[PDB]
């Protein structure tokens, strides 16, 4: 037997545990398309139709965006973008309004509600029209069986919609 | 009705999504002490009592260290201190061995099994003893009826011990 | 040595593994009151106040029941009911509306919106009236600092209030 | 305006709200063979080698098991079988050892460790030998890249393995 001291340099007293942490992932696409027909006398909206190319997304990440065109995912071989067109704007008061329209994800259709916020009708530097308005809303995963193969307890079922626009009169 | 044409410098298509992470908390404490007795000879441990101060903790996080030593984990103002003390060494062979003890973690006390691993039994420098070796263990907080508060969900019942040793010989 | 054969009857090649599940807590309460102002002319809500008990909880389990009304929950000692105030109907057409009111949950209040859908405004079987009509909206925990010590992982930041009224007129 | 009355009767004041909740799968294997070499005389185990047929599980769930037989799983058309061969018993006392072995599931192979406790080393009603002993130990999904696919959130990286064995003499 022999007696022996610590070299408290040389050692470490250690403990590993395993935590789960939620975290919202934030993202947009930088390509898409719109149509806009919209009416300042009565602040109501007459066509809505946007196109999103899934291959613009950003999530502040360039492999999980790549990720993200895989077929767990977008499959943006076989359905390079994503579609929304309204359906009817049923009007609240002139800063609010409930928008209906199909929004289309690889292929699958479902009808949604956002809710229009319209934040600001003028007119421009130039004597030229401008709008700035906000669609929000929440949709589920699960209604257009997207990421299937994904748990609804790693990855939300609900997504949250922000879609924020300011946008000119044309011609 | 008029129409409009977005402008894409101040437009966003966003989304944000929920989920969930799992991450390995590793921690170590930098204040404990301890009585060893070997005997190289036949590569038993004879005795091993480790104190170690709870306030020492280190997560490499201020804020969450200090957490640590609330109701809800520590309690480290009534129990400042946990303390291993080793009942049994059964030697497999001269590089490892099953030690068997006692840990008390804020007054409650259950008998555990570590792996110990010899990894070096030399003469030093000087001509003086030395030794390396590691102790490695799974405890379960469950057991020890450690931060109760906290799901199993959340935070893994699973601990696991890795003490890193290196030792000198005394006087 | 000497060789064995299994006895297949007195054997058992086992195994157990850790997995999560998410489920749908429904719940509703047995006592509540309220006082509900409607003019079937104009299918608009004039007042809508509720009163609920907490302690007529019922998520069909009798001890997670009792759990709700604890400290880490409603507190029901200190607050016995919640309350909702209406403080502004928004009509859409005549099935569908936006409510907005002050929910209050243990001391703390917040402003909500609930969407009113009206399905069925009748004279009843003695020519007296009666409407049927459902309030639907989101609410989140953390609004509310509802459960705080409950983690949004194990439990959901969101609550989905589903009220189905049916009633009758006064007098 | 008009002032309504509720009838509790047909009103629900209803709520719904998302829980994880954690389990154990408990599983065994109803179809294995096994060669078990044991010398009494020194309490060692000589040779341990099992097969098991993956098709032969038993989670108690009719569904889970068919699922498990399937490419996120044990892939049983291409790999219909896991086997453990037994490479080195060191000897604790004649209660404990620690056996080192070869896991083999779905063509993918490592060396695990299992604690073997023997309890019970007789001869029978016949006067011919019998033993009963237990092996144990944990592996890691990871470590077999095992149903890569589902996250270790969803499902346990760790698979607790309680192997219980009678067993009678041969010829």
């Amino acid at each position: 037997m022999k007696e022996y001291t610590l070299d408290k340099a040389h050692t470490d007293v250690g403990f590993k545990i395993k935590h789960l942490q939620i975290s919202n992932v934030k993202g947009c696409f930088k390509d898409y398309s719109a149509v806009i027909d919209f009416d300042p006398a009565s602040a109501e909206f007459k066509k809505l139709d946007v196109t999103i190319k899934i291959a613009s997304v950003n999530t502040e990440n360039q492999t999980r965006d790549n990720h993200l065109q895989q077929d767990d995912f977008f499959k943006a071989k076989k359905y390079p973008d994503m579609t929304f067109t309204m359906k009817k704007y049923e009007k609240i008061d002139n800063e609010k309004g409930k928008m209906t329209g199909t929004l289309t994800i690889a292929g699958v259709s479902k009808d949604i509600v956002l809710d229009a916020e319209i934040g600001g009708v003028a007119k421009g530097k130039d004597g030229k029209e401008k709008i700035g308005f906000s669609l929000n809303g929440k949709i589920k995963r699960s209604d257009f069986k997207f990421a299937t193969s994904t748990s609804t307890i790693t990855l939300s079922d609900d997504i949250n919609l922000n879609i924020e626009v300011e946008a000119n009169e044309k011609e």
